[PDB]
């Protein structure tokens, strides 16, 4: 019962003592780390956004085709929370058409993006899905086509529904796409209810169904803002199925999420949000409706 109320104690001996960086920078170095020999072929480099930032082999992603199967993505998939995640960078401009190769390939439901669309700068993202109903894009090296269909604008965030095609076998899917709109790269959301909403509303679409393919997230690199996502979600996971929520280490996750992608959560304050979300997350789920 009071068994939150010694977790948010404990949040908040954290927060007097100011030991939240201390706590990030021993996750962080115990971190595990293995190659990504096929990442850093030469002839991948134009599909990298980041120079320091690649997907291990063991958990890329495969495209299925051609001559290059590589994207920059990483499948994590967590044992005991049940759920499997695609964590992918912001597409860039060449490689938009295997970035929803891959979303199709993958049977993927739902796209998750927590960053902005940005032409200018060092942290940016292409415009990879059309902004018009009336403007559809066609990815001629993939062979797709992709359509706006519906757009819902809140202030937090925006939630499309696109319509994706194989324009060989003409076939079509629904992909549901969930923009969480302010949220800074290395920052953290607006709020944790605004976060927990945004989650919510992803979950309940059913996007994240073992019936489909893993939901695609990506941010600008695919690891910071991402990362605190995820984690958020497997850690709310764990304290329902488990027989005790203060069993959950936040810690344990976050390392065990990391042997898939390389430097999931980015900053102390992401790490500490994340666990402020889960607490409150947990306090509603597991709370009276
Ligand atoms: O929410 P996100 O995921 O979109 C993010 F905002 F957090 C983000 C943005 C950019 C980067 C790449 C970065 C810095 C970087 C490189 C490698 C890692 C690591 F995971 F491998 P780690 O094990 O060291 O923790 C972490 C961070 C970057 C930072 C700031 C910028 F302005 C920028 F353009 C690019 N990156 N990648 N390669 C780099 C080479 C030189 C400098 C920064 C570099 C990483 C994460």
């Amino acid at each position: 019962k009071l068994e939150f109320m010694e977790m948010e104690k404990e949040f908040e001996q954290i927060d007097k003592s100011g030991s939240w960086a201390a706590i990030y920078q021993d996750i962080r170095h115990e971190a595990s780390d293995f190659p990504c020999r096929v990442a850093k072929l030469p002839k991948n480099k134009n599909r990298n956004r980041y120079r320091d930032v690649s997907p291990f082999d063991h958990s890329r992603i495969k495209l299925h085709q051609e001559d290059n199967d590589y994207i920059n993505a990483s499948l994590i998939k967590m044992e005991e929370a049940q759920r499997s995640y695609i964590l992918t960078q912001g597409p860039l401009p060449n490689t938009c058409g295997h970035f929803w190769e891959m979303v199709w390939e993958q049977k993927s439901r739902g796209v998750v993006m927590l960053n902005r669309v940005m032409e200018k700068g060092s942290l940016k993202c292409a415009q990879y899905w059309p902004q018009k109903e009336e403007k559809e894009m066609i990815f001629e090296d993939t062979n797709l086509k992709l359509t706006l269909i519906s757009e819902d604008i809140k202030s937090y965030y925006t939630v499309r529904q696109l319509e994706l095609e194989n324009l060989t076998t003409q076939e079509t899917r629904e992909i549901l796409h969930f923009h969480y709109t302010t949220w800074p790269d290395f920052g953290v959301p607006e709020s944790p209810a605004s976060f927990l909403n945004f989650l919510f509303k992803v979950r309940e679409s059913g996007s994240l169904s073992p019936e489909h393919g893993p939901v695609v997230v990506h941010c600008s690199a695919g690891i910071g803002r991402s990362g605190t996502f995820c984690l958020a979600d497997t850690c709310l996971l764990l304290m329902d199925k488990r027989k005790d929520p203060s069993s959950v280490d936040i810690k344990k996750v976050l390392l065990e999420m990391r042997k898939f992608r390389m430097g999931l959560i980015q900053t102390a304050d992401q790490l500490r949000f994340s666990y402020l979300a889960v607490i409150e997350g947990a306090k509603f789920i597991m709370g009276d409706s």
